[PDB]
């Protein structure tokens, strides 16, 4: 029902999705800059990056302030197989990987990441209502700026049998779910 607003800004791909537009303000700034402010009802996800994604190093910085269900993550999809993946850098009052099956750990970029897989059934995807897996790398030491070696995560996932398909988009995403929060982030390489 609800398509993400997508396009280009500042030399980056961007995607912004919400099922409740009046609850959220998403703004594209210059270069890799974007901001999101949300509160009250609804599910909101937005950010800037690359279409398609690859094993690139992603640098980011800025301010991320969650007040409830929320995450800051490198966020992307693959196809064949259909995979929604997350490299979670920060989050609020609730670990988004909750209920994921833990597959291992990876030490990269100055922290250990816990690796999980979950299945989502009959859910929205880059290919409509589908059943797909979610891959999670969740940073134990939360942060709001730094560098993410996505290839190191992809390889770590592979080493525990979480194989990826062909890349679709890859963004630095800020997400809120029936919560409040705000962020002002800048992506780069």
């Amino acid at each position: 029902r609800t398509q993400p607003t997508t396009g280009t800004s500042g030399g980056y791909y961007f995607s912004f999705w919400t099922d409740t537009p009046n609850s959220v303000t998403y703004t594209n700034g210059n270069g890799g800059q974007f901001s999101m402010q949300w509160s009250g009802n609804g599910n909101h996800v937005g950010g800037k990056g690359w279409m398609p994604g690859t094993s690139r190093t992603i640098k980011y910085s800025g301010s991320y302030n969650p007040n409830g269900n929320s995450y800051l993550a490198v966020y992307g999809w693959t196809r064949n197989p259909l995979i929604e993946y997350y490299i979670v850098e920060n989050f609020g009052t609730y670990n988004p990987s909750s209920g994921g099956q833990k597959k291992g750990e990876v030490n990269v970029d100055g922290s250990v990441y816990d690796i999980y897989v979950s299945t989502r059934v009959n859910a929205p995807s880059i290919d409509g209502n589908k059943t797909f897996q979610q891959y999670w790398s969740v940073r134990r030491n939360k942060r709001s700026s730094g560098s993410v070696n996505t290839g190191a995560h992809f390889q770590a996932w592979k080493n525990v049998g979480l194989n990826l398909g062909t890349h679709d988009y890859q963004i630095l995403a800020v997400e809120g779910y029936y919560s409040s929060g705000s962020a002002s982030m800048t992506v780069s390489q």
